[PDB]
């Protein structure tokens, strides 16, 4: 078996997103995808319906089912759905510090649909963020985990809750045709760049395979150009 | 959006199995694949520790959301886990006489672990039968859903039975490099074949991109041949 990512993320029923966007990102990494499903949703390209969230204790027991057999290598979330489940992730990662773990704080569908409440999930969040080899923040997620509308100030703001580094989606340099990207690493600007975007899974899995965190984003971005 | 092949799947977390193999088959076929998820098991590459399967009501809660949104043509099912949800399953598809539909006859885990009660599963499975484009049975699931150890009798049962095709995968023309694969419509041999099989989500992408059976069971070998 290939070096494995263990995500903790939701199924989508259309396909769009959740652990379908995972397991095809990183099978194009080269690495291979393991799944702790956090949530059934009910959506569609549309709307969400609404969901069922896992428990927290089927969560651990997918996990637990996968540590001990496949090489893990690395931790990605996405939604996670309820503050059990998020204090059920800081719980097994703090059992493994060996993992590597991107974190992508995952608040709301792409349609905008809700995936549980921001307020509460925000707050429960503060746990994750230092345990993070990276997080992948858009420009919304990077303003709602800190309460900072400024970019530049959020960005530090996630520093001093303990953060080790960040790929900020989007930004100030944005354009019609490309989003910008901006990797931090302990506060100072590491690589700037652009996509021409769902990073989170796919450099989890250059992570796996032994990549420095700015080959895992380089090779990210050279992906999505050929995507 | 390509053509949907919508997936009545498990959750395997070890990545080995389930829709995860369902959403790498179809996307490599060309088609988009949607997932209404029919368990959440516990397993790995060794052993199935238990698994929670999706009420009916969730099931197709997950289905109906795609419908609308997507352009379903085929339906593809896999581990079902329970009657209820063999029952849901003839439901939906009778309420979509146009999708087409693939029935993998899993009844058991790679691993030999428990996916419910054989005994009532194959029972249940009598619903479903008539109402598949293709049946693709290995030689175990053939001889559990007819109750006959011969093959080419077993094979003439299920055509009693009211199935339309069927993809036998293995038999007396298996060697330790390739499983003999033989494809017969209305009881007659329309194909025989060999592949380096877990061809059902592979055959349902090509047939929701407008493939006949032959071409699509073809395109899978090919496929294969190249994996």
């Amino acid at each position: 078996v290939r070096p494995t990512v263990l995500c903790f993320s939701g199924l989508d029923p259309s396909g769009g997103a959740g652990l379908q966007a995972d397991i095809e990102a990183i099978g194009q990494s080269g690495a291979h995808a393991a799944i702790a499903c956090t949530a059934l949703t009910i959506q569609n390209s549309q709307q969400v319906f609404g969901f069922e969230a896992t428990s927290k204790e089927l969560l651990l027991a997918q996990a637990n089912a996968v540590v001990g057999d496949l090489p893990i290598k690395c931790v990605k979330s996405g939604m996670l759905g309820t503050t059990d489940n998020i204090a059920a992730l800081a719980e097994f990662l703090r059992a493994h510090p060996d993992y590597q773990y991107v974190l992508d704080p995952v608040l709301v569908a792409n349609s905008g649909g809700s995936l549980g409440d921001q307020a509460t999930l925000v707050k429960a969040f503060v746990e994750l963020i230092p345990l993070a080899t990276l997080i992948t923040p858009n420009t919304v997620e990077l303003r709602a985990l800190t309460g900072v509308t400024d970019l530049d100030q959020a960005t530090q703001k996630l520093f001093e809750m303990g953060a080790k580094a960040v790929l900020v989606k989007g930004g100030h340099e944005d354009t019609p045709d490309f989003i910008k990207n901006s990797l931090y690493i302990d506060g100072e600007l590491a690589a700037s760049s652009t996509c021409p975007c769902s990073l989170a899974s796919f450099i989890a899995g250059r992570l796996a395979l032994g990549d420095s965190l700015k080959i895992a984003v380089q090779h990210a971005e050279t992906w999505l150009f050929g995507v």
